[PDB]
């Protein structure tokens, strides 16, 4: 298991256009196109990010290609942010990849705001942080999704995506 296997179970895959669990316009493996509530300002950013008039709808290929920067991205955030990069470095590599799916789901000002749990993971109180972590908009609006990443924080290891 990685980060990609990862993302894309808690994300899925969706060829098409789709709103989001917040109601955003989003296609592929989780890819935020607009939080706008059209859905032309949506298929602009589209063609925008693909290079071509796609009328709302790409490949799985173009699919992965979105899915394969927004991973990188996601990792060049947490490294050049402050608040993140001592956490981040702090971490083993199963712990690691629970962080970026936070940045990759809310962003990196959103878990910049999670500064309580930051501290408690970096000094390794894992039980602690799982407990504070939950105490969120984020577990009450994606539960299951929440309960995994928060697993992974908690042991260390991959078994709530087994
Ligand atoms: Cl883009
Ligand atoms: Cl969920």
């Amino acid at each position: 298991m990685n980060i990609f296997e990862m993302l894309r179970i808690d994300e899925g895959l969706r060829l098409k256009i789709y709103k989001d669990t917040e109601g955003y316009y989003t296609i592929g493996i989780g890819h935020l196109l607009t939080k706008s509530p059209s859905l032309n300002a949506a298929k602009s950013e589209l063609d925008k990010a693909i290079g071509r008039n796609t009328n709302g709808v790409i490949t799985k290929d173009e699919a992965e290609k979105l899915f394969n920067q927004d991973v990188d991205a996601a990792v060049r955030g947490i490294l050049r942010n402050a608040k993140l990069k001592p956490v981040y470095d702090s971490l083993d590599a199963v712990r690691r990849a629970a962080a970026i799916n936070m940045v990759f789901q809310m962003g990196e000002t959103g878990v910049a705001g999670f500064t309580n749990s930051l501290r408690m993971l970096q000094q390794k109180r894992w039980d602690e942080a799982a407990v504070n972590l939950a105490k969120s908009r984020w577990y009450n609006q994606t539960p299951n999704r929440a309960k995994r990443v928060i697993t992974t924080f908690r042991t260390g290891t991959w078994d709530a995506y087994k």
